[PDB]
This record gives C-alpha cells, structure tokens and sequence, in this order.
C-alpha cells in the first residue's frame, strides 16, 4: 500500500489524471478490464526474466533491425565486393580500429576482428553506436542492423563503440513487478430461442438545450442490418416520446457486433442535434434489457455510425433514456460450439440442395458447377482496391463460391464485406471460414481491424496475422494505424489491445511511442477512458521508464506552459523582451532540472543533456514555435551529433505532418526496396497532446526563400556548397530527390508548395516541410517546378528540352507507378486513420482523392497520361 501509492501519483503524473477517478468508475467493464489485462503485464514481465540479464537488455535496447537481412542490388553495389569498412572505438582515452570486413558478419564476428587489430597493435563485449543509446544485443548480420544500412545507402562511416557487456547490464535496474490492490476480487437463454422481432423504447430526452424527433437504426459497422425508424415530430420544450420503435430484423438474427446508432434530429431540411451509439451486446455477450441513460455528443448525414460507441462522459449533455425489451431471462450471445454446430447443419443442408432449389437465389450455387471464367473472375475482383464498389450481383457471387474463396486468402475483406451479416445461416457459416482460414499478409490484415470489419472474429483473426507475421520494425512503422483502430473496438478488453500492450511491454521502442500515441489523445473524451485506462496497465508494468516517461512528460508540461504565457500574456511584445522573459524563466531552478537531462521523446536512443540556452530562439514562423538546442552528452557524441536540435510548435495541429512523414517513409521504402534510389527526407515529427507536438530539425538545410535572400541563384548557391568533382553528385541527389517530392506531394494532395515550405541541404538534398493539409483539401499539383528547379536539374541551361530533364521525367515516371502497384496499402493506412479526429480525413470520399491521383480505375499506361497530363497543365508545358 506505502509503495502502491508513490506507485500511483508516478502513474497519475504520467497519464496526467489520478489513478483514483479509475477506482470511482461503477462501471463493471472498466473494473474488470483493470483487472484482466494484468495478465498480459505479468507475461511480458516474465519474458524479460527469462534468461534475466540479456533478456532485460533485450527490452530496454532491442535491436533497431530490417524486416529482411536481404540487400537490395543497388545498395550491395555501393559495397567493395560485398564488404564494409567500419571503425571500432574502444576506450582505454578514445583508440579507433577501423576493420574491413563482410556486410553480413555477425556483431561477435566484428568484435573478434577488433580484438585481433588491437593484438596487432601490441562474448564478453557488445558493439553500441557511437553518438546515441543504441546497442547491437543479438546476433543478426551487421548490414540488417538500421544504422549501419543507413551509413551504406548514404555513403557515411560506420562508428561503433566496443563496451563491456557488464557495463550495460549493472545501468539496467531490476524492477520488482507488484500486482495492484483492484487485482484482488429468472434463468439464462440462448439470443437463437427468442422467436420475437427487435423492439426498443425511446421514453424522453432531458439536457435539451436550444434557443425535434429521435432517430434510431440497427447497424453492423456502417452497413445498416435494417431500415431506420423515427419517433413521432416533438416539441423541444417537451421531449417525451415513450414510442416502442419496431424494427425489421429478427432477435436471433442479431450479429454479435451489431449496434443501436441514434440522434436527436430538428426538422424539408432536418439536421441533427446531438448523436450516440451503443451496443446491443454487453462485454459478458449479454443481450442489452432494462432501462438506460445515454449522454449524447456534438455533431463535427442524420445518424454518425461511424461515431464511437458509450455515453458521452460529460453529464452536461443532452441525455435519452432508452428502455429495451424483456424476456424473463438473461438473454446471452451463443457460444462457438452452438455456432459451429448450426453452420455445420447449414452447409450439408445447401450440399443436399437440387438444381431447381439453388435456381431460387443467386447466393445459392451448386457444388460442381464452378466454371473456369467465373474462378477468374473471383480474381479479377480480389486484385481491386478496399474503396472500389462492390455491386450487389458480386456480392451474391462472392458468398455463393465463398469455398472456393478459401483458395485465394488475400478475397477476404471483398468475401465479408458481401456477407448478409442481418442473417446468423450465413453469419455463422463466415465464423467457421474465418476459423480455418488462411494466413495473409500483416498488410492485408490491417484493413481487417479498420472501421468496416466490427466482428470480433474477423478481428481476432487479423491480430492473429499480426501475431505470426508483423515484424516488430513494421509494428513500429504501423504503430499510429493500430492506436488508432483500439477507438473501432466495442469493448476494452480485446485480442487487439492485448497484443499491442504485450509488445510494448516486451519491446521499451515500441512501448515509448506506444504511451506517446497514446497520451496525445488524453485530452480527447471520446478515447480518455479508454486510453487512460490502457496507460495505467502499461505504466504498471513497463518497468524502471515510466521514471524515465515521467521526466519526458515534465519537460513537454513545462514547454507547454512557458509558451502558453508567451501567447497569452506576452503575445504583443517584440522578440528582445520575450527571449529575455523565456531565459530567465528557463533558468528557474525547478524549470532548469525539468528542461534538460531527458530522452528525447522523437527518439528515446538521443539523451538531451545540458540546455544550451544562447542557441534556443523564439521562432518567427506561424504559432510562434521554440527552437531548442541540448547537448548530447554520449561520451563520442562529436561522432553523430554534438547538439541535439528540436522545435517545440504549441498552437497547430501536427497529426497531418506526423502521418504524411509515415507515408513519406513508406513510399520511399517501397522505391529503394524495387531500386530505385530517390533518397526523401521523412524527419521526425511527434504530436505529443492538442495542437503541440515535436519536430526534427534536419542540420544544414535551408529554404529556397533563404537560398535566394534570378533564377540562377538556387543551382549558382548549389555550385558554390559542392565545387569540383562533388558537383555531379550534388545534382544526381536534387534530381532525384526533387522526382520523390513530386511524385509523393501530387498522390496525396498536400499543402501548396512555395518558396518557405521547400527546403535544401548542403549536398543537394532536396525535401518539404510544413505539410499542413492533404487530400481533398480537379486534382491539384502541390508542387509547381520553377524555373529555378528545372536550371539545377539541367546544370545550368532551356531547360526543357534537355536529356537531363527527359531522366528526370522517367524517375517520376517509374516512381509513381511503383506507388499505383502498392495503392491499397496507402488506402488502408488512411481508412485506418479515419477514427481520428482529422478534419480533413472524416469519410472513405476524401480517402478517395487517391483512387483519382493513383488512376485506378484507368490502366497502367492510362494511369502514366493521366500524370503527364496534370504535370503538363500544372507547368503549362514540358509533360
Ligand atoms: C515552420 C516550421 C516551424 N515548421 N512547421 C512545420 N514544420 C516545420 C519544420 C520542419 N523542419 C523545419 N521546420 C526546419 C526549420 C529550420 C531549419 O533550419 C534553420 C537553420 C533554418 N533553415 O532557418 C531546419 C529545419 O529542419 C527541417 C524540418
């Protein structure tokens, strides 16, 4: 109880509420997922005692490592012979062994050859990177490892530090997991044997607050399972009902995921209110009975089943009561023995079926008539993207070969989305599909836990892909998707967050951005039970980081506030006064600790040391964001990074920037991977709570507006940065890099490009900041090339009509047609990202600006007229 408590202000401080408002909720599902979920901490907690020492390191300094040890052929030409030159620094003073050695050696092998240079100059070591808190613990080929695969594709030396094993395992501090003190704690019928139609009663709405009718429909996901009904037209002085609404489905009938979506609407132009959601089935499978109060939300259509499910947790809000039907028992969700054995009945039963029988439906189809054409089709309809339309005949097509289907995994999103899921004949035929059915990529799992697909065994069987095939390199690439998707759940406790607490509490670089995710919605009352709720369990058993959390969350609360002042207080005063104000505010002793000696929250492996004040600046750029400059206080820091530069921007929202930076990654990923080396710039950029968040700061870089403070000027600065023979390498990098930019900004609609939003390195490298916006926000071309971009593309020249210019075109060629064969992985990431609060991704219609960017629809060389013809208009010529 002593330690449980000091335990408990730690967790409160780091979620930013007291562990406290979790005991006071009566809600029976909160308590028993508080409860429940300590098992998942439990089991990763042993698993980090399992083979104690290396095991514990394991977690805290997991290899940052490629999904595949095999190279790309572009990457091993850069190699001499398949080798690599290295240097090992070993501390005696700093003594430096540079060893050349093959790419796929194994850290122990690269260890041994350092030992042996040291020899010549006359499993006990682990290798770390010189510069940062990343260590290289298991026994994977050097060249799979990120940072030196980064140091290959970039063409940079290779620095590592030869440390004693014992060294880093006496920094790592045994935590003693403790289990929490909430650890220690008419008849039953089946939903199938109530012969009775659904019935539910609005009985009045109090909160009905204005200067109306309630609308209700049965939904399983966004599909409606039967047509709306609405109240009688009521005064709002008045709002009593007491209307039993009668629906068009049968009890039994009722999907396990199905849901009660209702509003309250003004009446023709009707316009609704207020809305809510709820669940017909409770965590326990229990049928909805008795009486009940929900507290409905603001509007951002009539009804939002896209809208998350509960009671609004402000009580100050417009509130229906609601009473559901009674049946003299606990109605209950059949088991899967019951489910299994009634789908077994319907498919020997549709077996048994004659030719005349089958005629009746078009979802009916006989066993040994599956023609060769119709196989092809099923094909032909599985290769088409998650927003194309399925028709109606297909849908009948689909269910009715849905066997054959098992044949060709990657159908099933097309196979479920066909599915009668108001019918529980086929609803429980699809359980015993998705049961038996085969493995899919991670990929094409994810689409599974997005909006459309509520069931929970579809689900569970997406996490289980998750399980067997995502890496944790790509788990931590997906992390905001899958955050994300936790908000589609019906209950709290699920396989999906049980899998995702899991690896982060077995995996401290999964679990550090897990929390941050996580916290930045903390603010948000549609996620703060849930998300509050999951931190607690996290924060319980992540072990000795939440200290390390704790001081992240200090610095950011203390950034918050100082720029809070500065834009409420101190908002009309000149930039001598406010830097005056922020120093010596910053040099408060309370502040001065809290501002410096932490992680950096965009990437844990950085320490920021000391603050160097005389280099932080207040920022002119929109919002006012701080410019922050720390030590790096790595004993071979000179070697990576001597300071550590970030912006603190408190005002505008960041979650744009963050997922078109993910996006960036993934693309440029996609292109290096098929070879095709157009190097992009995905900085670092992390929302952190409402409108504040982090940003990397990419070194040397400069915008073109600064380059020019004629034409010439951009390609002549170019010139002057990279003389001799580094020219040549210098455009090459520009050429290519300025190719991924124009590909990536006009496929996703971003923000208009101009001369403060582009940015250029010293090398030539070229990439964009400043997002903002994408989408749909008829396609436009973000990024207009100036003449300034086409004269350092042709080397200083009409720079049109050059062999320099015509490279250039087939690089953006061959990259966005790269990206059309990879376009449903891009459409699920953004379907994914729906539930957040992003204003301008609200519906799959702006998610479908990419089907018109990508040309699906169209063909492949269709698809390449088509972006010629936008880059033809866009420059008014040269396409
Ligand atoms: C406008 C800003 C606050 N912003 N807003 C949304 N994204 C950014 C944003 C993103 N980056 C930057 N800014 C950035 C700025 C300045 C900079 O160097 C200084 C010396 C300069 N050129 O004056 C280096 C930088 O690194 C690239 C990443």
């Amino acid at each position: 109880n002593r330690e449980e408590k000091i335990l408990n202000r730690e967790i409160g401080f780091a979620i930013g509420m007291p562990v406290c408002e979790f005991d006071m909720v009566k809600d029976p599902e909160v308590q028993d997922f508080r409860r429940n979920i300590l098992n998942v901490c439990k089991e990763a907690v042993d698993l980090r005692d399992l083979n104690s020492p290396h095991s514990r390191a394991m977690y805290v300094y997991p290899p940052n490592v490629e999904s595949s040890p095999e190279l790309p052929k572009h990457i091993y030409n850069k190699l001499d012979k398949g080798q690599i030159i290295v240097v090992i620094w070993v501390i005696v003073d700093k003594q430096k062994y540079t060893l050349k050695i093959n790419h796929d050696c194994v850290p122990e092998q690269v260890i041994a050859e350092a030992i042996r240079k040291k020899t010549r100059s006359m499993g006990k070591y682990i290798l770390k990177v010189c510069g940062c808190d990343e260590y290289f613990l298991e026994k994977y080929p050097l060249s799979q490892y990120k940072y030196i695969r980064s140091c290959i594709m970039l063409g940079r030396m290779p620095n590592l530090m030869l440390m004693a094993k014992e060294s880093l395992y006496s920094q790592l501090p045994m935590d003693c997991f403790t289990m929490p003190s909430y650890s220690r704690r008419t008849s039953t019928k089946s939903l199938w044997v109530i012969n009775s139609a659904l019935r539910i009663k609005i009985l009045c709405a109090t909160y009905v607050n204005v200067n109306i009718y309630v609308r209700t429909g049965i939904y399983h996901g966004g599909e409606p399972l039967c047509d709306n009904v609405n109240t009688q037209r009521v005064p709002c002085s008045n709002p009593r009902w007491n209307e039993w609404l009668n629906y068009d489905i049968y009890i039994p009938d009722l999907p396990r995921a199905a849901r009660l979506c209702l509003s309250i609407c003004s009446v023709e132009e009707h316009c609704p209110l207020a809305w809510g959601n709820i669940n017909l089935f409770d965590y326990t499978d229990t049928l909805v009975s008795g009486k009940m109060a929900l507290n409905l939300w603001p509007v951002p259509d009539l009804l939002n089943p896209i809208g998350v499910t509960g009671s609004n947790p402000n009580k100050e809000t417009p509130c229906l009561e609601l009473e559901f039907d009674w049946f003299s028992s606990v109605v209950k969700f059949p088991d899967m023995s019951v489910i299994e054995e009634h789908a077994n009945w319907s498919v020997s039963r549709e077996a048994g079926f004659s030719y005349s029988h089958a005629g009746l439906s078009n979802r009916l189809a006989r066993d040994n008539e599956l023609r060769e054409n119709d196989k092809e089709q099923l094909k032909a309809i599985s290769t088409r993207d998650p927003l194309s339309e399925i028709t109606e005949q297909e849908k009948d097509f689909l269910w009715s070969h849905r066997h054959y289907c098992v044949t060709i995994p990657e159908i099933l999103p097309k196979l479920l989305l066909s599915v009668k899921w108001n019918s529980r004949d086929e609803v429980a035929q699809m359980y015993c599909l998705v049961k038996d059915w085969p493995p899919i990529k991670p990929e094409q799992a994810m689409e599974l836990l997005d909006c459309n697909y509520p069931d929970p065994m579809v689900r569970g069987f997406a996490v289980r892909c998750l399980e067997k095939y995502l890496t944790d390199d790509k788990l931590s690439q997906y992390l905001i998707q899958l955050v994300q998707v936790l908000k589609y759940e019906q209950y709290l406790d699920n396989l999906l967050v049980r899998f995702l607490l899991k690896k982060a509490l077995t995996n401290q670089r999964i679990g550090h951005f897990f929390f941050w995710h996580l916290k930045s919605e903390m603010h948000n009352k549609t996620v703060s039970q849930r998300f509050g709720l999951l931190l607690e369990s996290y924060c319980r058993a992540c072990g000795m980081y939440l200290k390390h959390l704790n001081r992240q969350v200090e610095a950011m609360e203390k950034l918050i506030n100082l720029t809070d002042i500065l834009k409420q207080e101190k908002k009309d005063e000149t930039q001598k006064v406010q830097m005056k104000f922020l120093v010596e505010q910053m040099r408060r002793p309370d502040f001065m600790d809290a501002l410096q000696g932490f992680l950096s929250p965009l990437n844990p492996a950085h320490q920021l040391g000391n603050l160097r004040l005389e280099e932080c600046r207040i920022m002119s750029s929109a919002k006012r964001p701080l410019w922050l400059n720390w030590e790096n206080p790595d004993i071979m820091s000179e070697l990576l990074f001597q300071n550590n530069e970030i912006i603190f921007k408190n005002g505008d929202d960041l979650r744009q920037d963050m997922l078109t930076l993910q996006i960036i990654r993934i693309m440029e990923n996609i292109w290096q991977n098929q070879g095709l080396d157009l190097r992009m710039l995905p900085y670092g950029c992390l929302s952190i709570g409402d409108c504040v968040g982090l940003i990397e700061v990419v070194r040397n870089s400069h915008t073109i507006m600064q380059i020019q403070c004629n034409s010439h000027t951009l390609h002549q600065w170019l010139k002057d940065k990279n003389k001799g023979e580094i020219y040549d390498a210098a455009i090459d990098l520009f050429t290519r890099s300025c190719a991924g930019y124009c590909v990536a900004t006009f496929i996703l609609g971003i923000g208009d490009r101009h001369n403060s939003n582009i940015m250029v390195k010293d090398d030539g490298q070229l990439f964009h900041i400043d997002f903002g916006h994408f989408l749909d926000h008829r396609e436009r071309v973000p990024f207009v090339l100036t003449q300034d971009f086409l004269i350092v593309i042709s080397k200083g020249a009409e720079c049109t009509k050059t062999r320099e210019f015509e490279r250039f075109q087939e690089m953006c060629y061959k990259a966005y047609l790269a990206i059309r064969q990879h376009a449903n992985l891009f459409i699920n990431l953004f379907s994914m990202m729906l539930g957040s609060g992003m204003p301008e991704l609200q519906s799959f219609d702006d998610i479908a600006y990419i089907r018109k960017t990508l040309a699906l629809d169209k063909t492949e060389q269709e698809a390449l007229e088509y972006f010629m013809k936008q880059m033809n208009d866009a420059h008014h010529g040269g396409w």
